[PDB]
């Protein structure tokens, strides 16, 4: 590799980054016109911060998200409810889900169509079980993403992960609970444990903070974000940068550019062999086979036909160089998938495989395609 | 050191992956003999057209068919082995054998009317003096007499004998390092191909003494649209066939290695190299290879082979042969059935040494830009090991899919499903493959009924894993659980 | 397991080398001694400031610190001033405020006292270098302006953001080559009249833009500066674009991240650092990661999370050295900062897969010397070797082994004073001065490791180039 | 195919790695042809103590010593014991008998009985206490097979499975039955102690080894005076196979007698036994000799058969250290020509050898220091593309450890020890050079003369040290 290749400046290319982007809602990005513009910049998930505001405030946000998707029919934004929880003022030293949090989950989260609950200050697996039970019949389409923000939740992380659907890592908050020289270790460990098990991880806090005021990040900030991507993060999350910042749109597209530059350094063939080293099921074996065949026939796209999302997730876990287009009839599965690195989505009603390749300018005529369902198909665009 | 020594049960040795070709003859003309040979492991019936006529061979075919009616699950392929070019000495005075002294002159003439003596004999090959030059060696009577060419004219050659030997009338002759100018497919061989091979349902033509790709292209042209369901298997028997092997193989559908004949054309210590080289090259492109001649010769008269015979057969299997061939052992021997059992038993012993993971890895490195069909075949073999499948199903019309899987030599049996009767027959020559004919077909119900038939045949138990593959331009890999 | 604090015995044994910048905060001998204890390996003299008299006094303080710590063999690195671009003086020395969208004239007449509308520039070739659309950064990038017009002695620019700037502030010219001598008369004077006589072991050359620059310093050093090694600093696009030709001529590389961030888009600098570290790794040339390391520690006794991660990731990229600048030169906590970096380095070395580092190096790169160095690393892993002995005159044997990043400590044995100092820049190498045959040298070295690194009856791999590999047991 | 079909020069096939053992006898006794066999490829001289007397064998040892004076080549001398033998008795009027298939044949313990077609004697007195109904007895090289139907106190009743004609005092095999006779009897004891030790034999090849006790018995028998002699158990029967692992553990090397194994086990299983045994010797670095049924047709013919050459080739490909000639050199018309042919076959088979695969297979037991250095030396030699490997050794261990990894480059072993030098004539890939007792520079000064190695790289090893030099 020559250096000149690194220094090359393209709208169509960085738009096709693999890492997913979570943006926090707030006064600065609420508007339909801004949300529509953020979708174009690469927004995948909208976070509702229930630390502030009430049900009336967040309802109008959700309606604005809904109207933003009306202008972008090809987009499917997931909505994530981030709890207040039991929240050295530089404040650190109560139930994880109290009456207020429970009211938010039951009487907003469920009826308003939120796809994820990001639960603040989770300390044990019992917390996740409590939330799971809280959701119950009516909330079965909602996924749980605990936030590891303290020593307790770090200590019980394995059992938290086993119960959870995904994880959010709050680095800034962790750095106030453990020594700063060790947070990078904790972050690496947690992402890797999430990766080996195919569960989405979101890297949160202290991302591009200076962009709240500035239209450009620092060298330090960009590099910090890049290493989260190289650690193996599925998602990167903006907080104040989008909620209260002066450049919400420019921040998202900047984030997309950081992600694209970081995914450049990613060794895809070695990432496959590493996941193979760390017996296995039929569906696991077929997903591996699919990823192998895809590089082998130099596939343009991998089609993951899925109802529950498991097939897409299983393939994404092996981090293929090829884009994964997930095809599903389930509306919530499509929403849950917005948090999975390397996956994009298409809603569908065997004709699906043929009719998808028509919609997909993702392919050229005569290019190879690897479709998967306990089966693996290899096709050529006709 | 004692697991090597334990006696092997019929249940075990009948499950060997290597395929057995048996030559038809008076020793196995009988329908009851043929049925027992099926049970012993016979997969292909060779009809040697060096002897017999269209009537006698047609009768043999009826006997094979009658045998197959007693074994309806067996699908014997029929292979026509051509006579091809033959070179023979002439007659001798009073029909009495002659002794040649070492260092003595022997004139060989092209007048085949010439009744010979110890100083002059005839050759059936009229272009002998235009083929052989001074310094060339001529082998007579299975190389028992060796003579060196000293002088050539238009209708004769003068030779010096290199050893002391006694020869009879009409004995065979070899021309080491000289191309034979006789047609590889003469009017008689053409007649055999067109007027027997096609209408009698022969599946393969094994062409004796192929010396160039032109020879194969000629046979293909000869067969034509009417002979399109027939595969061409050149026999490699001399230097010309060795030198032109890559071109021959590119045109061929499979290869037969005739070791004993090669031994009459090149030095003995080079034949083992040519066999390995040729097997490996066939393996690399997934084209079937048959190792033939000098296999279990001692079993023509003995119920047991020698140590060396069995070691020879074993090493052909370890070299990567698809097929092993019996000739006079089945055709004219006292123990045709026991010889097929012994062959099957040796194959099974040799396949014990086979490291399947290492063979798959060797092949992946061997094949360079690979096709969709091959990549799915690779994946199917790899997936089968990974899920510990009992069986691999190859659904195939042309046989390509099954041939591609077999090429990577999986530890599990390949059950090939086809609607094409000729493809079922062509696959009898492919190592590791068993066959099951199905009606024309939608893939899901075909796999479903295949598991039902495979369950009763004791190939799969309920709960076991199965890999199924269907190829051609959509390709498919499917993993299922036996119900 | 990650919540468990490290003891000093653990973290002091980190393998990454530490360069510390000299300055008033670590001027006194006692502070330098504590910094050695904390893990300082190389002393950077920053020749952007001071003179031959003041820097000589610093060297004498370094030497005095070394008398108290006889085991330390600190290398001294001279960092050239190099080319600088600077804004001019302002009316009444008052700082000026530029409003976004407003035009600013930049003139090449450095005698001009500027205002809100017009400022001077020290770089006379500015109109020759810059074209419409080029960005000019002023005062650590706090002000960005875009070129709109070029003239003979002027450039007309549009303010990209609102900012207040003072007098004589730094300027950057992203994507433009600076047509100033990388080694000017002042730099040459420093190299020849301080670098050589004063016992400097490295020249870190600021703002290297071509291999031409390196060939020049080498030619300048000549026979007399033969014991001195050249470490180009890559700080702009030109150094980047020509990186490979620079590396080929160079003895090592210093990466100036903070300065590169003033020259290229920020998202591309982490990429440049990775690519360059890898390239130095493949040819076994030492690389120093520099600037914006533990900056907040100039004022604070602890680093930020982001700072810790940045240093850790440089180690994980494969850096030989990490460098402190202001943190040791002008900071409130020079000693504590060195300890902290040594600790981060030890924590990051925890995440290193050494068998993978050996295997990847074997696929990336064979000379007799390199083969034996390769065989030595593998053999060391094959037996349960405690340390690797590298007998070397030039330091090459030691470097060739270090390149393969063995899990074992490398003890480098040398009679050469300057080789011992050169190796202070090599990751995973510790050094030992020796006068002696190839067998007598291995003997006394085994006894000195016992009085430190080897228990009774452990395997030891010894390597000697001249090319032998020896496997011994401690007895 | 062109590369395969090119005639190999004498310069090339002389440089083969596999070692050749030649059996001594009337056809090769004399110094003249013995010298000519040396530079055909003979590495080891086998003395067959089934025949001849001490004076007869002493004249041979003398002829070897004289031949080595004319080629100063260092031939190992191997003493091959007679061991236990089972034999049929004498016959009526000294005339052969033929037995018809299905016919009854009684076999008796009384060796004084002059036999009929109905009854013969056997020299093995424990026959009726060894063999049981259902066992097979093989007579005269497996010419005749009989099955045991009945056993008495001093007789066995059998049924001929085969029509065959047998003469007097023919050999007998008891497939799957242990021969309850001393493997080393008083006569074998006399041969080893009063010929082997005094006449300068380097190896004892022990016929018909059935137990590891047999090996330990010979070792104690040699004691201090025979400590420079190495023991090669021959594996010839089921007991030898069943006890192979512990036999090999006590052995210095192994001789596989295929032809005799084919008389003791089913023929289709011998190739497995040979493959297993060769591999097990390779794993442990102990030399293995492939003996019997090599180039038998060359007793009468100047050329081998297609099948014979291929059998030899696959022994080399299995990983045999040595191939052995028996009657081809002991008797037979073309002893010299047979050695050349053997060397040429070995050279062709060694063309198929995948050397990078062999090193990685041997690498695929927490290894020792000297083993690690030997691996490193093979790894380095390939990396550096060395001309030769120099192995400095007194016990031979360093040379044997290197050869085990089967390097592409020839191993020149250098030793002060006369016995070590001769012990190494049995190690594939090794050639030897005696050193007076630094030594590397003088070895390179002689290697350059022998056209083996200016500018080339050389890997030298001492066992723990490795060196890479470049010749001037």
């Amino acid at each position: 590799i020559r250096m000149s290749q690194i220094l090359e400046p393209s709208e169509e290319d960085w738009t096709a980054h693999r890492t997913r982007i979570v943006c926090t809602m707030g006064p600065a990005c609420w508007n339909v016109d801004t949300l529509v513009k953020m979708i174009d910049a690469g927004m995948n998930v909208c976070r509702l911060n229930f630390s502030h505001g009430d049900h009336e405030t967040h309802a109008r946000t959700v309606q604005n998200i809904q109207e933003a998707m009306k202008q972008r029919p090809e987009a499917r934004l997931a909505i994530l409810l981030d709890t207040k929880g039991p929240e050295i003022l530089i404040m650190n030293l109560l139930p994880v889900i109290g009456e207020k949090d429970k009211h938010d989950i039951l009487n907003f989260g469920i009826p308003m169509g939120c796809n994820f609950i990001a639960a603040s200050f989770v300390q044990s697996a019992d917390d996740v079980r409590y939330i799971r039970g809280l959701l119950g019949p009516r909330g079965r389409h909602i996924r749980i993403i605990p936030k590891i923000e303290n020593v307790e939740g770090l200590v019980n992380f394995d059992e938290i992960l086993a119960e959870a659907d995904g994880i959010m890592i709050a680095r800034g908050d962790l750095g106030m609970e453990i020594p700063p020289e060790k947070v990078f270790l904790a972050q690496k460990m947690m992402i890797a444990k999430c990766n080996v098990v195919g569960k989405p991880v979101i890297t949160a806090t202290q991302m591009l903070e200076s962009m709240i005021k500035n239209p450009r990040p620092t060298r330090a900030e960009a590099a910090d974000v890049a290493n989260a991507v190289l650690d193996g993060t599925d998602c990167v999350m903006l907080s104040g940068e989008t909620a209260n910042g002066e450049f919400p749109v420019i921040t998202v597209e900047t984030m997309a550019r950081i992600c694209y530059e970081a995914e450049t350094c990613v060794d895809y063939p070695a990432l496959y062999r590493a996941m193979c080293l760390a017996p296995i099921s039929t569906q696991e074996a077929v997903a591996r086979a699919a990823v192998e065949t895809a590089e082998c026939v130099n596939a343009a796209i991998i089609l993951a036909l899925t109802e529950t999302g498991q097939t897409a997730r299983l393939i994404a876990k092996y981090r293929p160089m090829q884009p994964i287009l997930a095809l599903s009839a389930s509306e919530s599965t499509i929403k849950h998938l917005q948090v999975i690195r390397g996956v994009t989505t298409m809603q569908v009603p065997d004709h699906v495989i043929r009719n998808a390749i028509v919609v997909a300018e993702l392919v050229t005529e005569g290019e190879s395609i690897v479709a998967v369902h306990n089966l693996l198909k290899v096709l050529t665009v006709e």
